[PDB]
């Protein structure tokens, strides 16, 4: 909760073409502190109704439930992790959603912050697995400038995000 | 342009995670005004070296003929493009480089620059189709701040640049 850290932060997120969610891990139910406007643009919501509120709301009854069980263990881990989301806008339109998240702040056994990028599937036509791969470029960059991934090593973060998103869009193409 | 706006893209230069390069498209010479830190790590040269030069000095002989009569009416017209070149470092080392250029300031069909970002092949394992695209995302992060991509067509830019890129690279892979 470091003023400069979180100001910095949002500042990126502000201006950032990617949708970008921080939630405050010093308490267990994890509210999210900040939602940026590509965020409120994807999910139909405004940034009240969501903020100091769990990110759970995008999803409807228990169809992710491997995919929560892996992002509850990547949280309490300080991990990062990619997986792909069922979820619903406010209106109730379903989307399909390449979730991604990073540890932020604090040490490796404590993160301050966890950062979501959530990459709508479905509206990319033919080619899901390079949109995907580029909002993983896209998003290395605003982890670069908000310092979470120093300067030399965000060409290996990026080739290593954009390979694992098309890899999961690869598998999500292919199971149904 | 003025300086301001000049200096603003300077800053954003500066700061990138991928290479970019700026050409002054005010004179038929068309000589590098801006190289950052990226680009001059992959080439080997420095500031000093090449700033005031047309950027073929990567190139040798009269390999790359049909990249560049593309580039060259992609230039004239002030239009996007993305296309491999055969490049060589200071060193002599080659490498291939998918290049992206896209037009900067001024007014359409007559942008005051030229951006370029040069993407190096060949150096990411299993995925370049991935490492181009993903490429191709941060670069469409730098155009929107540089202003040169509309906030609106910002994540189709993304998408198009992308797809661009991955379909370049398995056509590369396939030579
Ligand atoms: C930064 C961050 C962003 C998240 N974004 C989303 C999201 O966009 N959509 C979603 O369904 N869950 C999202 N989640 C996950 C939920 O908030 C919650 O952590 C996850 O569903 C674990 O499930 P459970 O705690 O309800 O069992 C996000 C989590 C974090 C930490
Ligand atoms: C902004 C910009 C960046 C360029 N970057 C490269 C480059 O990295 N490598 C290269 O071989 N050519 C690059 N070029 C291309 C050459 O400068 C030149 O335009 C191209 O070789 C075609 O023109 P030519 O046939 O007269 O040489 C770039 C051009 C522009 C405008
Ligand atoms: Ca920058």
């Amino acid at each position: 909760m470091d003023q400069k850290q979180f100001e910095k932060i949002r500042a990126v997120f502000d201006r950032s073409g990617v949708a970008l969610t921080l939630v405050d891990m010093s308490l267990p139910e994890q509210p999210l502190v900040l939602a940026n406007p590509p965020f409120l643009r994807m999910t139909g919501y405004t940034e009240d109704e969501i903020l100091g509120f769990n990110c759970r709301f995008l999803q409807r009854g228990d169809e992710n439930a491997q995919a929560r069980a892996d992002i509850r263990d990547a949280l309490k881990e300080g991990r990062e992790l990619q997986v792909v989301l069922r979820n619903y806008r406010k209106n109730g339109e379903p989307f399909d959603n390449l979730l991604f998240l990073h540890p932020v702040g604090g040490r490796p056994d404590a993160p301050d912050y966890f950062l979501g990028s959530q990459f709508e599937l479905g509206r990319s036509g033919n080619s899901e697995e390079a949109a995907a791969a580029g909002h993983a470029g896209a998003l290395t960059g605003e982890l670069a400038r908000i310092g979470t991934v120093a300067a030399r090593l965000e060409m290996d973060q990026r080739r290593h995000l954009a390979q694992a998103a098309a890899a999961l869009v690869r598998a999500w193409e292919r199971r149904g």
